[PDB]
This record gives C-alpha cells, structure tokens and sequence, in this order.
C-alpha cells in the first residue's frame, strides 16, 4: 500500500497527474479514485502478470463496497523498470485515462460523486510526483 | 481543510517537495507533517496576519496529541495571491525547511521520527504539487 490522498477536490473538467517508476519486476499496480475505499468510481489496475493476465489493463468501480463490472482495455503502453506518467479527469458520464505512447481511454463514471475527494496507489509503481490541476 | 496525505514513507535526507497557491487574502496557512494527525514534527504555520501574529513564521510539534511549545522565525519570504515551494527534509536531530527567495531554517526532530508518513494542508494554500526527492 502506497499513497493515499483524501480531500483532494478534484472537479469535473480538472486533471489529476500522476508520475511514477514502474519497477523492475513488477506484477501489477493499482490507483484507486473516488469518495473512500469502498467507493471508487476508477479502480486502474495495469497487469504485467498478475491473475492469470499478461499486459492487460483492467479497470472496474466499486460502489458502496460492490466491485462493479470489471472492463480490460487493448492498449498496454508500460514496460517494468521505466517510468510512466498518468493523467486522469472526469465529467459525470466519463473519466478520461490518458497514458504514455499517445494512449487514451474512456471509462463510464458509474458513481454519482460531486468531486473526487480520494485516491490511493498501490503496488509496484513508486509515486514520484502528484499534480492536481 | 485542504489536502491530507498517508503513506508517504519519506526518510532521512530525502526531499518532499510542496508546491501551492497562497490565496489572494490570505491571513494564515498550515502545512502539518509526522507520523500521524496526532504526531507531529513540523506543524508549519506561516501567519500573515493570524492570532496574535504578523509576517511571522510559527513552528511547533504535536505529540500524543500534546502540543509543544512554539519557535518564532525569523524570516517570511512568502505574499498573498501568489505560488510558493516549500521543500522539506529530516534526520535525527532536525528538520530543515527551505523556503522562496533562499531561505531556510532548522526545527528539532522532538519526536525523533525516522519516517515521515503523514502531511497535511490548511488554511490559505491550495496545494497543486508534491513531489518525491
Ligand atoms: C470477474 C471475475 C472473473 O475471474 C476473476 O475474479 C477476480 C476476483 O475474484 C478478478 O480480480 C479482481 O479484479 C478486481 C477489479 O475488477 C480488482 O483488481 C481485484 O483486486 C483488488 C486489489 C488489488 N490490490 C492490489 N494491491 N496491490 C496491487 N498491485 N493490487 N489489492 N486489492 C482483483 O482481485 C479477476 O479480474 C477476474 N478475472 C477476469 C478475467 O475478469
Ligand atoms: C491571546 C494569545 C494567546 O496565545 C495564542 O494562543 C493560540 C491558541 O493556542 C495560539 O494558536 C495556536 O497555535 C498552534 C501552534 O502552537 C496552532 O497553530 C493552532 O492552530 C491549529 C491549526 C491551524 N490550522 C490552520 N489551517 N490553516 C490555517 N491557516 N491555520 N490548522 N490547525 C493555533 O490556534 C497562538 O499561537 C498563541 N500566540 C501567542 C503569541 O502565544
């Protein structure tokens, strides 16, 4: 378990940036966005080899403690042993997940959340830099 | 209040970069750190116009909920309506604080700590990055 943030006030429209090393052997990492632990309108969680799943990212929500359902992209633009940048924003149909290598993705905004107060990182990714718009 | 940030394993001569917006009418403004909302080794409050205070940077430490007694600056390199950094580094025996325009200071580590986990902000400065050195 890495970073966690809480009263972030992240509004619509806003960016949030996240910088980290990715590490050498890593299996997965995970950020996790939303009100508190049990509500997370993006759990992000890339897969180099974690689950029986090799360089797939996966994404869900989690509402009032229920996993939503689960969604994989088919674009995975990380390496172990680089490092990589996140960009995150959201209006209230969908968050924007902007990635490295020109990628970008849409997941529906399931939850109904005026802002996003909270975000926590966990796994083989170590935190180098937050920026909130 | 502002942000609140858990986790942050930050060790002895590493640097915890803050970067924020001191509000245009700003009269005071918090930057806590330790262990705990109850454990800390820097509450580091600079007070433009603030209990008792003017252009006055007041430090003190919190411990098992007990507050410690106060150190007064002896310098205030920062302005309303306008970004500051603030930069941030501990050992055994103190914190050193670097501040705009060259400045910096020294605190005593009272509580001894060997990781800082624990920040958070108040008052007038929005925080809009913080960074891992
Ligand atoms: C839909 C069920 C089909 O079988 C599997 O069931 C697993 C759960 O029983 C699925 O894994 C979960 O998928 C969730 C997202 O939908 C979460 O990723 C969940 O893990 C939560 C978690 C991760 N971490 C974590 N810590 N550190 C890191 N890197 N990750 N801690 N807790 C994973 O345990 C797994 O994704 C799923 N497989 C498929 C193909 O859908
Ligand atoms: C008639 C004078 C009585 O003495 C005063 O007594 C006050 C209350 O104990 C002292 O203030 C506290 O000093 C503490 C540090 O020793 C803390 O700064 C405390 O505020 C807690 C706090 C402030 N904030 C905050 N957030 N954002 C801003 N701007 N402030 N968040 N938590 C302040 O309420 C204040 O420092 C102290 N001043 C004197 C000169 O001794």
């Amino acid at each position: 378990c890495g970073l966690v943030a809480s009263n972030l006030n992240l509004k619509p429209g806003e960016c949030l940036r996240v910088r980290g090393e990715v590490a050498p052997d890593a299996k997965s990492f995970v950020l996790n966005l939303g009100k508190d632990s049990n509500n997370l309108c993006l759990h992000f969680n890339p897969r180099f080899n974690a689950h029986g799943d090799a360089n797939t990212i996966v994404c869900n929500s989690k509402d009032g403690g229920a996993w939503g359902t689960e969604q994989r992209e088919a674009v995975f633009p990380f390496q172990p042993g680089s490092v990589a940048e996140v960009c995150i924003t959201f209006d209230q149909a969908n968050l924007t997940v902007k990635l490295p290598d020109g990628y970008e993705f849409k997941f529906p905004n399931r939850l109904n959340l005026e802002a996003i107060n909270y975000m926590a990182a966990d796994g083989d990714f170590k935190i180098k830099c937050v920026a909130f718009d």
